[PDB]
């Protein structure tokens, strides 16, 4: 009964632009990673030790900062994003940043050992590394769970880049001015996604896929809520700002 309309020339363009944007802003070789402050790993197995040393914070804070820059570059290439006021663009970028980082990080996440494998042994990021950066299991365990859930969706890159675009351009973000314009841009991206799934995705991965993707966006809201708490707690640690970056401090502060 459900119709399967073809992708319009505009919808085909949007996909092309977004695939192009991601390829311009996501390096699948992770070759810039050696330019960050070195990853330091010590003995642990302790929250007191974690906050005392914060050995993995300078490296992962440089990684996140770097990733924010890429997300910013990616957002500016979303069809319609430049039409928004620069004030609204920043509100959207600032509230979605960590969520899009979690989304895009899926490309490096592997279910072989439940880590983010960005090559090497140094640039393999386990759960233990994230605690060494001063974050608790309240964030990390649901994050890993989200990563696995998203991986099992076996998303086409097209679906993957549209989901990030939809995540960024969200009318229901605190502090937004022209919510009508943001919703209009999101709807254009959402229809493209819904149309893509219905006429490009083969069974049984096609059935109810869009609803599962919308649910992942809701999971991202929860992780962002928890991340915000933990970042606030982390910022209370003396001499913490040096371990972070001016960009990380503004976006999350
Ligand atoms: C210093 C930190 C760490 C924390 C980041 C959180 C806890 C998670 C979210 C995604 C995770 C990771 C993502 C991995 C990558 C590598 C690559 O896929 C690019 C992608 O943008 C990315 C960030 C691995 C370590 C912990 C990260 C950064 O926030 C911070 O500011």
């Amino acid at each position: 009964d459900s119709l399967r309309p073809k992708l319009s020339e505009e919808q085909q363009r949007i996909i092309a632009i977004l695939l192009d944007a991601h390829h311009k802003t996501y390096d699948p070789t992770y070759s810039d990673f050696c330019q960050f402050r070195p990853p330091v790993r010590v003995n642990d197995g302790s929250v007191t030790l974690e906050l005392s040393q914060l050995s993995m914070l300078p490296h992962l804070a440089d990684l996140v900062s770097y990733s924010i820059q890429k997300v910013i570059g990616f957002a500016k290439m979303i069809p319609g994003f430049r039409d928004l006021t620069s004030e609204d663009q920043i509100v959207l970028l600032k509230s979605s940043a960590i969520e899009v980082i979690m989304l895009r990080s899926n490309e490096s996440f592997t279910m072989d050992d439940m880590s983010w494998t960005c090559g090497n042994q140094d640039y393999k990021y386990r759960v233990s590394d994230v605690t060494k950066a001063g974050f608790s299991l309240e964030l990390i365990e649901p994050l890993i769970k989200f990563q696995v859930g998203l991986k099992k969706l076996n998303l086409h890159e097209e679906e993957h880049v549209l989901l990030m675009a939809i995540c960024i351009v969200s009318p229901d973000r605190p502090g937004v001015q022209d919510a009508a314009l943001i919703e209009a841009i999101q709807d254009r991206l959402s229809n493209t996604l819904q149309t893509y799934i219905r006429c490009r995705h083969p069974p049984p991965g096609s059935h109810l896929l869009y609803a599962k993707m919308i649910q992942k966006l809701a999971d991202l809201r929860s992780l962002n809520e928890e991340f915000s708490k933990q970042y606030r707690c982390l910022s209370f640690q003396p001499e913490c700002s040096m371990k972070l970056t001016p960009l990380v401090l503004e976006v999350f502060g």
